[PDB]
This record gives C-alpha cells, sequence and structure tokens, in this order.
C-alpha cells in the first residue's frame, strides 16, 4: 500500500579519484557527439554530448572535488562532493546540448525530484565576475542588487506522445529585493508538479544576456540523488 | 474508419511565384528558426532563414522555374505541384535540419509524402549546373562511370528522441547501367516509421568534398504529406 522511492545512483561507477563518465560510442550531430547514458538500475536515461572540448553536455557523472578552478575545464559542483557520496551529475544544457532525462518505466514509476547546485564554473562567475574566459570576458560582471540579477534552472515535463505538461523553476541565484543568494549546498528541486512526465528537459535563464539574447552565464548545473516513487 | 488525411498549403500564397516568408523565428549562429503549422495544425514544419533568404528545413512555394540554375530558384523540376500549385521545397543539412513533427501522434500515424527534385539538383545533375558561375563546387553531371547516386533518408524519432527506423528514397540513380533523375512527383511511403512524434531529414550522394560532405545541393521537394488515422 505505501509507495516505495527509489534513489538514482551513479556511486562507485568511477574507477578513478578526480574522474568523469567518457564514452566514444555517440553518433555525431551538428557539433558533438550524442549518446545515452542508463544508469545502473536501468530506470532512467539521460542525454550526453561531447565534442572538440571534451565534455560537451546534456549530462555526465563525476567525482571531481575542485572549488577554485574557474572556467569550462572544471565540472565540479561548488561543494565539491554529492549529496549522497561521491559521485553527482553535472549538466550543460542549451540548443546544442539539450539535456533530457527520460524515465524507462513510466507505467510503473513518477518522479519525485533532484537534489540541485551550483557548478564551481558558474558560482566564480557569478560571485566573483570570472569565467575562465581569461583577457576576454564574455559576462557582463558579477551578479549585482544594482541589476536585480537572477539564474533560473527550469524543468519542462512531457508525455510520451510529446505533449508537454508543465515547466517548474529553481533558482541557482538570486539578487531581487536585497537578497543576495547564490547557491552553494545541496538544495532539494521536488518535480511532483510534473511527476506524470516520461521525460524532463531542462533549460536556463538568467539577466546577463548578449544584444542576440542568448545567456551570457554558463548554461550549467549539478544534480544528485535523483528520485522515483512507484505509481 | 481508417481514414486519410492530406496536408495542403493550396491557397495559402497571395501571389504567383511566390514563397513563405517570415521575420517572426529566433536567432541562432547563421540562421533565424521558425516552426510553420499547416493550416488543420496537423503537423509543424522546421523553417530557416539567413543572409541569403531562405535558409533550409522548409518553405511552401507556387513557383515554375524549370531553367533557371542555382540556390536563388526554389522551385520543383516539376514546375508545379502533385496536388496543386503549392508544394514544399526544403534544404536539410547539419546547419538547417528539415523536420516534421505530428502534432496528435496519439490520433494520427505517418503515411508518406510525394517526392520531387528541386531544378536547382535537376541542372547540377543532369546538366552539370549549379549555377555557381566561373566557380563550380560539383565535380560534373552524374554518369555511370562514377556509378553516381543521390539519396534522401527520413529517419523516424519517438517524442523522446528514441530512433526507430530510416527510409531510403532515390533521387538519382546511375548504378549497374540505370540513368534515373527523378523529375515527376513520386510516393516516399513511410509506412517503416509510421509511429514516429517527428521526422528528420538527410542526404547523400557520391559527389562529396575532401572533408567528405556532399558538393550536390541538399535541396528537395515534397507535396501531399499523408497522415492516417489509428
Ligand atoms: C555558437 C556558440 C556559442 N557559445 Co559556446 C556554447 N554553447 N559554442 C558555440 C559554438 C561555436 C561555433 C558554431 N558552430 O557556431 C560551439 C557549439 C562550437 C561552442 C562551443 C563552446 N561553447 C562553450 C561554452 C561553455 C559557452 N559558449 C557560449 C560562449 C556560447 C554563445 C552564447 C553567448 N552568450 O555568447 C554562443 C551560443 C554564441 C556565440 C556567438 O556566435 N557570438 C557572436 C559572435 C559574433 O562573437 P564571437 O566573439 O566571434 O563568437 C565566438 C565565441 O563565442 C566562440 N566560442 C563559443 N563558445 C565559446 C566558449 C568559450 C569558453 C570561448 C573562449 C569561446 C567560445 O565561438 C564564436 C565564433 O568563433 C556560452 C556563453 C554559452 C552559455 N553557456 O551561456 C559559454 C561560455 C560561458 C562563459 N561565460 O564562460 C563550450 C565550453 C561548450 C562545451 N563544448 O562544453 C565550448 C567551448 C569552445 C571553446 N572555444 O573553448
Ligand atoms: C560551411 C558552409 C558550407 N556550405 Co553553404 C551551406 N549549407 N554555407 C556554409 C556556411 C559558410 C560559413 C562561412 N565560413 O562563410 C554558411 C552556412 C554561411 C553557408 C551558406 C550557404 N550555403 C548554401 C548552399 C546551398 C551550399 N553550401 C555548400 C557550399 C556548403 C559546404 C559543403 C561543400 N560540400 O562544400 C559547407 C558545409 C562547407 C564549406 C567549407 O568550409 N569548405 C570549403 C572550403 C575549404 O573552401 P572555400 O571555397 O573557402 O569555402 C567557402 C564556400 O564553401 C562558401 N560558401 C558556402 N556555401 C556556399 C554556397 C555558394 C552558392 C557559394 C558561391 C559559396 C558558399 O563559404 C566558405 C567560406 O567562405 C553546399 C555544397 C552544401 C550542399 N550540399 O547543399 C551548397 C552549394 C550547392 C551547389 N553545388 O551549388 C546556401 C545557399 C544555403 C542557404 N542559406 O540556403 C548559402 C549560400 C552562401 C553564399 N555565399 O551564397
Amino acid at each position: 500500500d505505501e509507495k516505495m522511492e527509489v534513489v538514482i545512483s551513479f556511486e562507485n561507477q568511477l574507477t578513478e579519484a578526480e574522474s568523469e563518465f567518457k564514452t566514444d560510442l555517440g553518433e555525431k550531430g551538428e557539433v558533438y557527439f550524442k549518446y545515452e547514458i542508463s544508469d545502473p538500475q536501468k530506470m532512467i536515461q539521460l542525454s550526453h554530448y561531447y565534442g572538440d572540448w571534451g565534455f560537451g553536455g546534456g549530462f555526465t557523472y563525476t567525482n571531481k572535488t575542485d572549488v577554485k578552478t574557474p572556467g569550462y575545464s572544471n565540472l565540479s559542483a561548488i561543494t565539491g562532493k554529492g549529496k549522497n557520496g561521491k559521485v553527482y551529475l553535472t549538466s550543460n544544457t542549451n540548443s546544442f546540448t539539450p539535456a533530457q532525462i527520460t524515465n524507462l518505466n513510466t507505467s510503473k514509476y513518477n518522479f519525485k525530484g533532484a537534489w540541485v547546485t551550483n557548478t564551481t564554473y558558474d558560482y566564480l562567475a557569478i560571485k566573483d565576475g570570472n569565467d575562465g574566459a581569461g583577457d576576454y570576458s564574455i559576462i557582463k560582471g558579477p551578479f549585482s542588487n544594482k541589476d536585480n540579477d537572477w539564474l533560473k534552472l527550469t524543468a519542462t515535463g512531457y508525455k510520451a506522445d510529446g505533449s508537454k505538461i508543465g515547466s517548474i523553476d529553481f533558482y541557482l541565484a538570486d539578487f531581487r529585493n536585497n537578497k543576495q543568494e547564490i547557491v552553494n549546498t545541496w538544495q532539494w528541486f521536488d518535480w511532483s508538479g510534473i511527476k506524470e512526465a516520461d521525460y524532463i528537459t531542462f533549460e536556463m535563464s538568467s539577466t546577463d544576456n548578449n544584444d542576440n539574447g542568448q545567456m551570457n552565464t554558463p548554461s550549467y548545473f549539478c544534480l544528485d540523488g535523483i528520485t522515483l516513487i512507484e505509481k
């Protein structure tokens, strides 16, 4: 009668410290190769993209602990560790590499949610105005109350036929109303609003955009402890 | 029971010798991206535009030019549609992927569509005239000597992005002493990918550059896209 939770884990799936998942099994698109990671329990699929700069986007799993190095070469969470353990997910989500989670048994399980935090990459960009790009900077500067700055992660749920259920937002940073919030801990992102989703896509948006409306803030985030619930 | 729906852009253009154009796209790198809905809201078609006008995906046109070479002509080599005056022209590549989305996949499956060559491709294949001027990008006309061919591939996907399958149609074929260049409307059956939420298109040929990129124009024409009630 009481409905069981299943926590997705990549714990003990990396054989080396300070490492990430890599594959050469993708299919080549425009820029990147595309692959689908299945978790060890075959509960979910995660989109995975790679290319000329290493990890491209979608998701990879990592145990990296680097909380100091700016720029895209660092895939670490600002926490320096997972919520449940050593191994967590890093994502880059955009029109080239859309980050997608697919439920492999949607008739049996619903989505509950996941723990979320910032990448070190995003944290240092927002806090210090240091995106690591060097002499050239792509970002406008650090986030401020002056500009009412914010960074939003949006999860959109879909049915198996492609019908949109809904969107739900999580603020990774927020300088509205004299707050100075930059997420640097694991925080629960509840997905009960899209629990019936066959798949979930991720989009990011901020107050730091170019003249073509494209976000300058890195479109990266971290997840851990993705939780499903028996229906 | 088993009733078909034919998608039509007939009488959606108010001028002769015209094409669909919009400024409602979202800017990418090279091209703006837009989604055309048909008048019945049965399908979406990807549509791209940029500095040379029509970029790729699809547009609808009633143009009848069967003589002018090069990319400025979007006409079918037929000079008309299968069902009427208005048909689809496509350019499909990694910049502008041509996609048809089924807007009610729980109710309808895909059946197929009529296909032909663009004037652009026909004159390139038949005459070795791509219209690029003093510069020619193509190798020459298609020949039996080189066993030449041009293939259009339709790939079917579920809404989650899982590949169902691929189906090929040969727009030209010089293998094994054939001398086929498609210059009429021909049925391209999609029963192999009928359950697709969306279909993408890719083209390939025997005329490639040193980087393996197709020189033959990656253009084609469609008409009478057909869905069937499940
Ligand atoms: C188009 C694009 C863009 N990209 Co790239 C993405 N997605 N990118 C690309 C592509 C460029 C080529 C193509 N096929 O068009 C593509 C997919 C290959 C690419 C690659 C990368 N990109 C990457 C990232 C993270 C970023 N990219 C953006 C610049 C991000 C852009 C968004 C933005 N807000 O700026 C972006 C959408 C638009 C750039 C543009 O055309 N500007 C206008 C143009 C006129 O100016 P430009 O100065 O001549 O543009 C050049 C640079 O932008 C350069 N470039 C592109 N991305 C980067 C990233 C870095 C760190 C550097 C140093 C240069 C680049 O390529 C452009 C042409 O040469 C970015 C702001 C997007 C975001 N996440 O918000 C971001 C950097 C964040 C930051 N503040 O540090 C990659 C690390 C992604 C990956 N593979 O993991 C990687 C690194 C490339 C590198 N050179 O070191
Ligand atoms: C990259 C590329 C290519 N393109 Co353009 C595409 N998609 N293209 C582009 C981009 C160029 C970006 C840039 N750097 O300036 C991009 C997206 C802007 C572009 C644009 C177009 N392209 C177009 C087409 C149809 C073509 N392109 C190809 C040349 C097609 C290429 C495929 C191929 N098989 O050649 C291609 C994939 C590779 C070119 C390359 O890097 N290598 C060649 C390099 C070493 O030599 P290059 O001589 O210096 O290359 C230049 C030309 O290729 C030029 N260029 C690119 N496209 C064309 C088209 C024409 C008609 C002319 C005269 C020049 C060009 O840009 C390059 C750099 O300056 C093409 C063979 C692809 C195909 N199979 O359909 C085809 C021409 C077919 C033919 N035999 O006539 C457009 C009409 C598409 C549209 N928008 O509807 C348009 C026209 C541009 C124009 N100048 O008049």
